[PDB]
């Protein structure tokens, strides 16, 4: 087993405070003075990536390749999705990220982001949403689209689905409502991202259609991060899921230990909300510490040439790596971390938040096996 | 100046004909005698890719790039367009393609098809189309998109977009053109691939929409491709744009050779109509040739390693290529060819074709050169309201319908709900049913039937005096229908 394990790191635009958390835990794997927490030290090659030239993504990659590297922690986008995925998947190489999980059945890449496909079928069928509308877009993947559209094709819904990925004027969006509003359609879904949730929610607040008779399922993680001050005013519902859960022990201490750092060497730290992603960030490098742990206690030899070396042969070891990855459970700030043989996380928790009432009240659970649990 | 000049060509999936053409022009390029026109070979590598996989087109574009190209002719998917692009402009190293052009301003990448955003504009000016609806794709960009949205921002239009990109259930195409014929719309523009336009045809024909008086704009420039044998022979209009004239002496020529080639060699020759992107392949060997002959004429100096090595060297000849690919000016199949600094074709004819015959042409500069309702009335069965014997019902409120419908002067059809009851909301799934529901959901344009007139139900429909008559709010029949039953009470 090496004496130092060394992996990479590929961040896109817009994550500052997920190299922050990425830098903070790998930090505090570092510091443990525990021998058998610690075996090896981790070090870390941090790039950043432009996500629409693909030219300059495969360079990143390849430069990250070229380096000795066992595993790469990293985001994509839409843009980016294929380059990166191909890559690890043709050379072997491991891609652990908090990104939004890949619509194919693809290896050698570990996305912990958890589904929320189950978890909105489930809500949909306990609230009873057999007409409602569905505005969407696809920055974030087909999955969940498509489990609606058969969900509705199999349940005899009443689903009127919209893509406003493609919308640039807020008109339009207040069209879209006004008709929806004519249909006398109190049910929304909308599975976009937070900045076009925000233009959503400010236009049904504009047209005054956040009153008590109205219900929003904002499918997103990440619910507090979108503006909802003036929503609730009104007395709509917000039905909301999330991953981290704020009375968790270890998010307690995490954030203790979290919001006294200063803002130089961990910017977007102390004067910011934590996302999500920051922390899967930390549960990413949970997930490859104890892997790799793993690894070094099984006595598993691990131990790099250019990306296109046509006939690419991948290195033999990396599938080890791989199996290493996927059968940890671990315990982190998103609660139980498992994975089934591609990738998807499994045995997960999502919170399910109602906050119809003045501030944010978690109405309930949602699990693989039992499904649905209201409070 | 070399000899010979190689050249790549990165093929996908459905590119057989294409393949072929390009063979069959490589070929017509080099055998000429005159020594003029072919003052070198001309040789080519040709790779097939899946555009699904980035590594395997990134593996193409570098073995292709190693082995020595002064062009790359081929094709992009939405999915490849971004890989291959960014490797040509950052490797200085110009990409001719025939597939969609690119919607941002790009470098290194000279694209044979033109643009169509002027002439659906130009022709929508022209037939005063000041309300229809817009069924895109985007598969071949967002620029028609954009250009539709601020062409009826700008013009105060009226047009209901859907995206159809993203649909796998015919029933779906179904429920949009029964949506869109509820509310009177009868003009289409449908910008999708040939298959989804072909499928949306299909669905048409089954609905019936397909009649005269309702006009299809197919935005598309595979107009042969597309089947609408069944669309025609309804007698509805079908407006079509095409790029290749079959009256070109140039193109009778390449029809006569092409008929006449061995299906072994040639696959999908003499078998097939020819796509206008074999037509743009064969213009594109056109443009290369001629190019390159410039590049000899002019004496400008031509000449590799990893795509990827840090830091990236730059063609110092890949300038001059480029310059000189994108001057060229030349009568091709496709008419006339000449490109601008961003590689879009410029100074472009398009056909319009009204069906088949040639209903004008478009260019930039001179713009274009040419060459009732049965509305639904939903019922109730109840004696004596709507009793059984629109011959088959009696009673009251049949007499009220026709009473109305004289004063108003329409045609209507009843049609009894099927569930048979009146309105009312769900408190668990909030769905209207009975007549108030088909009215909210746009089933149905009028309920003469006994509906207490409530408070619930005056929120979401119209409702006359009493005599009361129900209607959908907002509707353009609810004060002659008011105006009816109140002189109809006065007698
Ligand atoms: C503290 C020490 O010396 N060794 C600990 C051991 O006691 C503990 O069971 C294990 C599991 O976390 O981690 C290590
Ligand atoms: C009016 C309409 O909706 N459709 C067509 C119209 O575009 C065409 O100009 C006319 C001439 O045949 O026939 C009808
Ligand atoms: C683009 C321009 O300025 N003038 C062109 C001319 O070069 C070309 O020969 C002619 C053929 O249609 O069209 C016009
Ligand atoms: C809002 O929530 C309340 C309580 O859960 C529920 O009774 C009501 O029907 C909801 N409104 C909707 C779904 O429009």
């Amino acid at each position: 087993f090496p004496n130092t394990i060394s992996i990479g790191g590929l961040f896109m635009r817009n994550t500052v405070q997920e190299h922050s958390a990425f830098r903070f835990a790998v930090q505090l794997y570092n510091t443990n003075q525990n021998t058998t927490e610690k075996p090896f030290h981790l070090n870390y090659h941090v790039d950043h990536l432009d996500s629409s030239n693909s030219f300059s993504v495969t360079n990143a990659f390849c430069s990250q390749f070229s380096r000795g590297v066992y595993a790469i922690f990293g985001f994509y986008d839409q843009m980016s999705m294929n380059t990166l995925t191909s890559f690890c998947g043709a050379l072997h190489t491991s891609f652990v990220t908090p990104s939004f999980p890949t619509d194919a059945d693809v290896q050698f890449v570990i996305q912990m982001r958890p589904a929320l496909k189950g978890a909105i079928l489930s809500l949909l069928s306990y609230y009873k949403w057999e007409k409602f509308v569905y505005l969407y877009d696809t920055e974030r993947g087909f999955s969940v689209l498509q489990a609606i559209m058969e969900a509705a094709v199999q349940n005899n819904w009443q689903v009127t689905a919209r893509s406003v990925g493609n919308i640039k004027d807020v008109q339009e969006f207040r069209r879209i409502i006004e008709e929806m509003d004519r249909r006398q359609e109190k049910r929304y879904l909308i599975d976009c991202e937070v900045e076009r949730i925000n233009t959503i929610l400010e236009q049904v607040v504009i047209l005054g259609k956040h009153s008590r008779g109205y219900h929003y399922m904002l499918a997103n993680l990440g619910f507090t991060d979108i503006l909802l001050e003036r929503v609730m005013h009104g007395g709509a519902n917000i039905t909301g899921f999330q991953i981290v859960n704020n009375e968790n022990p270890m998010v307690q201490q995490f954030i203790q230990r979290w919001v006294r750092l200063d803002e130089r060497e961990f910017p977007e730290a102390k004067n910011a909300p934590l996302k999500y992603t920051s922390a899967l960030t930390h549960d990413a490098i949970l997930v490859i510490a104890e892997a790799f742990r793993y690894l070094r206690r099984q006595r598993v030899d691990v131990s790099a040439g250019d990306c296109l070396a046509n006939p690419a042969v991948p290195w033999s070891q990396g599938i080890d790596i791989e199996r290493a990855l996927k059968m940890v459970q671990v315990q982190g700030m998103t609660g139980n971390i498992q994975f089934d043989t591609y990738g998807r996380r499994t045995n997960y928790t999502i919170d399910v938040y109602e906050m119809k009432v003045s501030g944010s009240r978690k109405a309930g659970y949602w699990n693989e096996y039992e499904r649905f649990v209201p409070f």
